[PDB]
């Protein structure tokens, strides 16, 4: 197919996400290290991937280490059932995992999606309390502003008004909702989260929260001694403590796991997205020993979930190749130098008449602004810089590529201080 | 790098395996070290020994396993481009695949959604439904219909069609949302049985979205086949109370029962279908919901606007790739032949079997073979015994049954029914 027919044929036939059915996208034909080839009016141009593909290609495109891990692999075994089987790439990455998670998290359930690790990491804290004879430990807490994925249980505890599951509250699971977790600690904010959990501790199975960084909720940051106390209240009042780490894994907000900023240790924990590098759809939710065997101990006897891709020797093979190409850097250095780049560049939007806010964590960098961010404007506006840029909601953001050089960290910023010059024009 | 007593060890102490527990497994998982053609390698007392993938990795590997094709079209679109994100964006692999999907599914389903799995993508096939009656304006129309013996994935929203036994449901009281069941669809086709269904629709018809069947064949909830006429009467019968129509094909689709779609036993289309697991050829996890020109523009000419639906990895390119250098691989050869050639082997295979004291039925549709005994299948006496006879069988329930890859030859179809035979013979 040509530029031409695949937009004809996506027109006809492709529902894209978020998004109405005949109510344009650019096509994308090529992409290498932190570069996308996209058709911009018959013609082919370079630009780079500032969203890393919506958080996942921390190592950029094509990467060799991580090609070559798909294709040893390919050439051995595609895939087997996980059921009464076991493998390499599956054991090699539980391994990895158990070692560079927060303390304690020993057991490891792979699955296909990070909406789907959510739900497994919800039934896992169900069936715990089940195990303990507690079955009325049922309901969920977290914070607004949350974001957890588009199945029914984890669009549960999105936020209830400004989420984007909001219209769906009347038919979905009822939890248990504290206030916007503020950026700044206040201790009496703390306070009140435990008074809140307090009243409802015996209904709860847990507490459900994206640590340090609120994504897809509004790239909202917040102090990590929350997460301190979090861990703390959880502890005292025998509620689970769950931490949804899709998006902040591996490296992005400068720390290996967001969770590692507060020295805490989640009971489960969800990761996806940056773990397969971005080649291929991969989700895990690990648990404490404890809770496994709790778990297994159960009148149930077994954790009841098991996808039929379930630890797919391909996406296993070549996240454990991820896993070590970041972890046999200096990474915490890259992302450092990351993190000056995209605060220098962005410190001039800060100027800027529709500028609000300008914040960054780690690899992500955020200008908020006075206004919903029109992609009509934005989107060519950053093209003719070089730069693929999605804005969302009223911001602009980048979540680089950690291969990106310091040049290319300037065009990005240059970029996004552009579109937030045009926002307020 | 990995020993299999190593892999053991790491796998006993930190792996989660489907459905099972940590640290009390009766069995331990066997190590697979290498899977080619229709035939797996397998650890057995330290020895690497081949054996016939008589499930086909649950459904998936129809092709069986590094099919050069589907390697090739793999390999060459990893040198091209990995991945990029749906939103904003979009690519040839996806376009291509949607306009192959749109042109061999039943009638009338012209727009695609992807997903990452099956589960994932009956939860889209639900929204779809749900915001679907919102957008007509009446959203008391939220409950889902099904008959009983269906499985539909493990999310929570496909465990509350899931049957209630097989699902467990006591486990989960209250947790799940309270859907209609009608009872267990018969094998042999009863007016009566559509009549009854009707009857228990219309009083629920207000408050109902959709109808969700797995078509011909209940796969994961029990092995069950129903006659394709009671597709016809469910079609008929949401039309005429404006239900709309949800066809799980995820287990059924791309040839297995004989049929590309199973749906085309029966002629009939769906409003909504949901496919996956084969539709890789195995290699990688894809799913999608497919839905037809009125769906689509009801939920987007609705108030409430967009499908709020968008996983990460939607329309992976790689995934996408190897599934059209699949589906034209079946399309491209005379499919219906050999599943014909494949069902004729099962049911001249399994056919002593009729006989056996623990044996209650013998069934065969397509390239699916069913013995279904009397009491509960051993494990931990049905794996070595099949395993000594060079074949991987996986029982559940009193199920002993295969679906092979349709590359599977004559001498494979009957040494995987030999070890059917004798799985049944020693229950
Ligand atoms: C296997 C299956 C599913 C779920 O697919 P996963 O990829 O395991 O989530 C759903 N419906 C049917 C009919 C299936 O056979
Ligand atoms: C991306 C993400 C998920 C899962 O989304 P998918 O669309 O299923 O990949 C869950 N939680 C958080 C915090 C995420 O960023
Ligand atoms: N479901 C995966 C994602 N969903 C979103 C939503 C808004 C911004 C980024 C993302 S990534």
């Amino acid at each position: 197919l040509t530029p031409e027919q695949i937009i004809a044929v996506d027109g006809a036939h492709l529902w894209h996400p978020y998004s109405s059915i005949g109510r344009s996208p650019v096509v994308a034909v090529a992409a290498h290290g932190a570069w996308l080839t996209l058709i911009r009016d018959g013609q082919p141009i370079e630009v780079l991937d500032a969203m890393s593909s919506w958080w996942t290609a921390i190592h950029g495109h094509g990467h060799p280490a991580l090609d070559q891990a798909l294709t040893t692999q390919l050439r051995v075994m595609n895939h087997v059932m996980f059921g009464g089987l076991t493998h390499e790439p599956a054991a090699r990455l539980a391994k990895l995992l158990v070692d560079i998670t927060p303390a304690g998290l020993d057991t490891v359930f792979f699955s296909d999606s990070g909406s789907v690790s959510v739900e497994v990491a919800a039934k896992m804290a169900l069936q715990y309390w089940r195990g303990r004879g507690l079955p009325g430990k049922r309901r969920l807490m977290t914070w607004r502003g949350g974001y957890h994925g588009d199945t029914f249980l984890a669009m549960s505890i999105c936020d209830p008004h400004g989420g984007m599951h909001s219209l769906w509250t009347d038919v979905l699971a009822a939890q248990v909702f504290a206030p916007q977790v503020p950026r700044d600690y206040d201790p009496a904010y703390s306070a009140a989260f435990e008074a809140q959990l307090a009243q409802h501790a015996g209904e709860l199975a847990a507490v459900v929260v994206e640590p340090v960084v609120q994504g897809a909720g509004g790239m909202r940051f917040h102090d990590p001694r929350y997460l301190h106390d979090l861990r703390d209240i959880c502890r005292r009042y025998e509620v689970l403590l769950i931490f949804d780490e899709i998006a902040t894994g591996f490296g992005r907000t400068g720390a290996l796991f967001a969770a590692d900023h507060a020295g805490v240790s989640p009971d489960i924990m969800c990761v996806g997205k940056a773990l397969t590098g971005g080649y291929l759809s991969l989700a895990a939710t690990l648990c404490t020993a404890d809770v496994a065997h709790t778990i297994s101990a159960g009148a149930a006897g077994a954790l009841m979930h098991g996808p039929t891709f379930m630890a797919n020797p391909l996406a296993c093979a070549v996240s454990v190749a991820s896993v070590e190409l970041l972890l046999g850097q200096d990474w915490r250095t890259r992302i450092t130098e990351l993190a000056a780049g995209l605060t220098a560049g962005l410190d001039t939007a800060r100027a800027l008449p529709a500028v609000t806010d300008v914040r960054v964590c780690g690899a992500i960098g955020v200008i908020e602004c006075d206004r919903p961010v029109d992609l009509a404007v934005a989107t060519p506006a950053a093209l003719d810089r070089g730069v693929w840029l999605r804005p969302f909601r009223n911001l602009v953001y980048a979540m680089p590529p950690y291969i990106c050089t310091p040049a290319e960290i300037t065009q990005i910023t240059s970029a996004m201080v552009e579109v937030a010059r045009l926002v307020g024009s």
